């Protein structure tokens, strides 16, 4: 990791044992559940591509998903190469060179160049660029490892609205979808896939009713 | 979070693994229980909107409450905009741009922006403004996910007074009701819904008796 | 709390995740057991009233004890308020005000006021004042939830004197009773409530024996 | 280990209890599963050769595997002495001695030579050379201690492709096979050792298919 | 406790949670066992009298000993007052008041006074003095609470010399005897009080043999 | 212990809780195992004799070993005094006193003296010296509490070769014998003490076969 102290004093730190353990245990316990993404992202704030590779490589099992993640990363490295030409210019001997895809993915750069890119002026955020590429592949993994389709999420006849809504927003959370489309699934599907009895109730509230009002309206139906 | 050092030197740091796990296990273990709000608020001291959002996004499950909270937050951000019109013409180069409700909520603002208002003299403490909106949305949730009103809490045949007075001020603690109404519930219901045996003993003290007189009188029944 | 660093800089620090966990486990493992009150005093070393209410409020359940505690704090506050003369008109900017009972209890004051009082020499130690009120209320509660009278503790037919002494000064520690009454209990009851055999041993030493002499005599019975 | 602090400041410190313990417990619990080698690299960031011997000598249990690794360490050591002969006379003015194989392996050399080599400019990275020699012998242990070869990974009749693919990308992970060769093993063996139903669907995709296209095709199978 | 930084700055810091918690755990796991007195002393590095009292009060149960310990501390406090009485007239303007036993016992002395004595020119280490007084009483607990004497350990017909010697030196640790008396007990009781089969062997090695030599001798009897 | 900071500022530090807990746990799990001995050095890197006395004295039980160790140290101590006699006539004015053997074992030397010798230039390493005596004595203990002869380690009629090479080198590790003789045990005894079926397997490879070759050859017999 690299920890910035007062005055922007940037110092690399080797990775902590209790980070290593927390992150590995999270993936053993909860698998590819959506909270893994914010947890991953948090626990790798200021990480180098080597520290990020550590976190993935210290995981055993789930090797079908990690093989997909490698490929996804290899695709984002071919796309960084496509977008940023490979030509070495009249750059100074002591100044940082220009990162490649494989520099970003942590394979052709050294730790000192990765610390260098991050700390240097101008900086290149090779650690966070790589995080976006991992997180994308994780979006593919979460989406792939979902057991449920969001359209089949429906209120039962004897199902409290509130337990259905937990089901609706779990299965929705685990979709990759535009926000606009997710807005549409809330405003169309929630009232639409309800039970007749509760369906009536949410309609009487009209279109400016809140989920709070909606849960409290269906408290005893 | 942002650690205030000596000479008033404020340096940001990312949120700890053991804060993340203590907050995560709290929600798993204790659900929407009243002490969860001071516990959340306490583990979130010195938090930015990004750190508060981290803590909420690392909560896996309970998504009907997180959606109810999203709508609540949006209502407090939008309400902030209601109070404050858009600031016309050019922004001054010595001055920070004044936050909109969506900058406070952490979404049309960067992390660096959040740190910018909060640290820049005279500080705008957007973390502690937004935090109060979160603690607002949580109270609504704590109060909703409560199964019992005070009328529904009574002492059974052989139940010790002590466990009942605990049940009573736990359910009162979690109610929506005002202090004049929560006084009325205390002075009426508490002795009224005691069992025959304990009710007889509390009647023999008089009505002017204290909770201390009430606890040491009715203990062995 | 407020951590004093070098050359007497007292600077506030948030209550640590492990402070919180420690108080949660202490209350979990040992409830309303005597030595828990020292754990609290220790965990509240250099604490503010916000940090005292945070610790009390972070307690799961036990609202009969906490409602009793509120009643005691509110009584201690009304008594402080009673004794201190009322301020004539507003407080001029150079006048650091003198706290009312509710200022001490953290309900009418700001954190900056609580810090202000403590650091502005001759210090008004509002944390340490409020802690005595809380500790005082914890002793009443503790004494009141204490199961067994000191009078009723007695030796088994061939029970070891040492184990009987452990029970006697364990129960004695939870007794309301005066130091002078407890000195009588030492001189009268300790031999008195022993069993026929050990009683005889103990009687033969006369009253000049210390507890080591009582212990070494009853080393074999 | 040796901690690089602000501005090339290298400072010696002891190997951490909870480091040491983390390594003993990974080996106690999990032996020589593929994830153990990345864990060992994760836990030894900035370790000297001495610190690296500390970690091998603190293993109890499994001394045939540890023996295999010493022999490997002597092989890797002898090869370093073959490639670079002894350097005659007394050491060059203000220059560090070129280490032997036994110096990299931490036996003929002293900890102060090891700290000089690592911290000097140009640095001699003795810690990372020996660490490769250890990682090579841990791979011989991993591979030997494995019961299944990648030729032997095959799908059940009613088995999910995904769980099988997890056994395959785990087994592929422990292969000493080169990357051009691992690529043949992916495009050939995965479908070939598939069940007849999932095999048919995957053959229909053509030879252009990704792992994702293969997993989403055999989702219903 | 009081933490010394560079330039001889001694600044008090509040008692650590995990120090507190570890102490508590020691008394529960090992009771008042011999090895506890060096662990306690170890855990009470830089302790004030108030931190020493905090450790004693943070224990519950085992109160016959806690009573022995109280009385012993009072005796020693009474001894310091006898050895060091009050000197004529009021206190110096710039210096501290000379300590009483009750000030060393931390009961009549404020924390500030206690900081005062350790930091003062000339300093009285009232912590380290009080701790020795505590340790005298702890040794009285160890010696009283040992179940058996060094005289009472002799070797059975199927007992291994090794286990016999384990028992001998265990029991010795807890006795009152001096090193020249303890020396006599090694050279006299151990072989004397051994079983016939090991005794012939040990006599044969002759009285200049070590315990390692005696232990190897008696290894297959 | 003594922590060497940047630019070589050596300041003594209090004996860390997880130093104390780590050594306690280590002894509880691994007793007289050979692995205790590197762990002992690693956990004592940077120690004083006071601190080494703390770890040894905080060991409960094992009092046969503590007497054997004690004896080994007094022997090493007696000898250090024989070889290093104190200088003729009057003392150098500024200098520190001569460490005697008991000083080095921390018996007769205070904390300050031990800190002087270690930090003084040229340093007298009382800590590292005491550790070799402690390690010498620990190696005797380990070896004593090991019982099996290496001649007695043989393969069962259908025992896995690995479980026998593990037993063989576990017992070999605790043998006293020179390295060339341990090389002789490797070449003679290993293949010799194997069962008819595995013996046959190894005999077919020819006698030049490496342990990697012996282990893959007997992978399944």
């Amino acid at each position: 990791p690299i920890v910035q102290n007062l005055q922007g004093q940037m110092v690399h730190q080797a990775i902590s044992p209790r980070t290593l353990n927390a992150w590995v245990k999270v993936v053993e316990e909860k698998a590819f559940s959506p909270e893994v993404i914010p947890m991953f992202s948090a626990l790798s704030e200021g990480a180098t591509p080597q520290d990020l590779n550590t976190m993935l490589n210290t995981v055993g099992g789930h090797q079908a998903a990690m093989q997909m993640l490698k490929e996804t990363i290899n695709e984002e490295a071919a796309e960084w190469d496509r977008l940023h030409p490979v030509h070495a210019g009249p750059i100074a001997p002591g100044q940082m060179r220009e990162p490649r895809g494989s520099d970003i993915a942590g394979t052709t750069s050294t730790l000192q160049e990765q610390i260098g890119w991050m700390t240097h002026n101008p900086p290149i955020p090779v650690g966070e660029i790589y995080k976006r590429w991992i997180i994308l592949g994780l979006n593919k993994i979460v989406r792939m490892y979902s057991p449920t389709s969001i359209l089949d999420i429906r209120q039962g006849p004897k199902e409290p609205f509130r337990d259905y809504v937990d089901r609706f927003y779990k299965t929705l959370r685990a979709e990759q979808a535009s926000q606009e489309v997710k807005n549409w699934m809330t405003e169309t599907l929630l009232v639409q896939n309800a039970n007749p009895d509760c369906k009536t109730i949410l309609k009487a509230l009209g279109p400016g009713a809140t989920l709070e009002e909606m849960m409290t309206a269906c408290q005893g139906v």
